[PDB]
């Protein structure tokens, strides 16, 4: 029979002090939960495992020379008066590098095809459920290399204070680059983050003060290039007065997942419904920040429809307004939201008491990031899979598809809706 065990957990320092003031962005994470993705790759030969597993090792050590804050660790101190502040000291203390093997355990085992996420990919990420704000002790970034019958899984974990997704797979692609056999990444990070005045840093903030939480389940569906865009061209051809097609693909596919969950669900029609998207703040700040502005730099522009009109107004006008709020997020609304946030330095709430799934549908991750390039030396990757660790938060993850152009979105809801948009023609998803 299969099983899963781990062999060996080593610290990994930066090959070759330093310290980083956090910025908003980065301090609402303190309390919630890493990201946690990972990549399959298929073994189509025999492969030296030891060497392959030592390689991996000396390419992260040599990768972390240019992350540090992944080497480091965070420090807090929480004051008499209920404040706090955190920042990131580069003391190299170390990640952390787990060996576990999956004996019996193959790909298509983890990839189980059209169907739901099996548990077993839930232990190819180590340090599951560990907040971010335990970073004063924990690693910052830990590493899971989980050798599988036919290939090997390759699952981090990274603390959401220090990196947002986009500075994630900036890590991931360059860790590959140095694994293959580049001596400096190609897209160098910025290290320094952005306050609106020199004088904020150190922020002094405080902490603290779901239908079905548990029990959701996780589905990947596929959508093709060509059904995106036969979705762009729907949309932006139901709204004419006002447009020369600036409705984009990523806006009416976003629009067509909102109406099909909602429509699976079937629910009142004068139900109030919120769609969150992050919307980054890099390129829409002025002065706009570093492309590879390492860090978090994301706000929530939070779309607002009644259930009736999201059906019935046609998917160009959920996506036109999708479209409104993204152009709302300007550089006056989030230097203003920053200011308001020194002045009322509490940390979020996860928000209010939802009952039922299409209530509070949250929009994570990005399919601008690259998951395929990343060849560390024995090709591309099969598939992308996060954790799965969260049961609680009704959730749309969006991936880069294997074939260009496409896009893979991972939908945690109840097993019934799962079923429900497998199951509707609407939905147009393949495979
Ligand atoms: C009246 C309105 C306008 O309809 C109201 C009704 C209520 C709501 C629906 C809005 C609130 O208004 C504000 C709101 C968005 C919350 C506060 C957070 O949002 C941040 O709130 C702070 C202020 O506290 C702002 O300064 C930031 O700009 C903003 O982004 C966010 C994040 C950043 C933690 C977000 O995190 C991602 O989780 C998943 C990871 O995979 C991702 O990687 C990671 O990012 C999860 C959702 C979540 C918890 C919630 C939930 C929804 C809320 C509760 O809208």
């Amino acid at each position: 029979m299969s099983s899963l065990r781990l062999v060996s957990s080593s610290t990994i320092q930066a090959a070759n002090s330093q310290l980083i003031d956090l910025t908003v962005w980065d301090l609402i994470g303190l309390e919630r939960e890493s990201i946690q993705q990972g990549l399959l790759y298929h073994h189509p030969n025999q492969v030296d495992t030891p060497n392959q597993i030592q390689h991996l090792k000396h390419s992260l050590s040599s990768t972390l020379s240019f992350f540090p804050p992944f080497a480091g660790r965070l420090v807090i101190t929480e004051y008499e008066d209920n404040t706090a502040t955190c920042f990131i000291a580069c003391n190299n203390a170390g990640a952390l590098f787990v060996h576990a093997v999956a004996e019996n355990t193959t790909i298509s085992d983890i990839l189980q095809p059209n169907k739901y996420v099996p548990p077993i990919v839930n232990s190819l990420f180590s340090l599951n459920g560990v907040k971010n704000r335990e970073g004063t002790i924990q690693p910052l970034l830990v590493v899971q290399v989980t050798e599988l019958v036919d290939g090997i899984f390759i699952g981090l974990t990274v603390n959401h204070v220090v990196a947002d997704g986009k500075s994630f797979w900036l890590f991931v692609n360059s860790w590959a680059e140095i694994s293959r056999g580049f001596q400096k990444p190609s897209k160098l990070p910025t290290l320094e983050r952005w306050f609106l005045n020199d004088t904020d840093h150190p922020i002094r903030f405080s902490f603290s003060m779901k239908f079905q939480s548990g029990q959701l389940t996780t589905r990947f569906f596929h959508f093709t290039r060509e059904n995106i865009a036969h979705l762009k061209s729907k949309a932006n051809g139901e709204v004419t007065g006002n447009t020369e097609r600036r409705i984009s693909s990523l806006q009416a596919l976003l629009a067509h997942v909102w109406r099909s969950v909602v429509r699976c669900e079937r629910i009142d029609p004068q139900e109030v419904l919120y769609y969150i998207l992050l919307i980054d703040a890099r390129t829409r700040l002025i002065p706009p920040l570093e492309d590879d502005y390492f860090g978090n730099a994301a706000d929530a522009g939070v779309v607002i429809m009644k259930a009736g009109e999201l059906l019935e107004g046609g998917l160009g006008n959920v996506a036109w307004n999708m479209n409104k709020v993204i152009s709302l997020n300007s550089d006056e609304k989030i230097k203003n939201r920053y200011k308001s946030w020194l002045r009322t330095p509490q940390l979020p709430s996860m928000g209010m008491h939802t009952t039922f799934a299409s209530q509070l549908l949250i929009i994570a991750n990005s399919p601008r990031f690259n998951v395929y390039g990343n060849d560390f030396g024995w090709g591309k990757p099969l598939a992308v899979r996060s954790s799965a660790e969260n049961k609680r938060d009704c959730k749309i993850v969006l991936f880069a598809g294997a074939e260009e152009g496409s896009i893979d979105i991972e939908v945690c809801l109840p097993y019934e809706i799962l079923e429900a948009l497998g199951n509707d023609a609407e939905f147009l998803d393949n495979h």
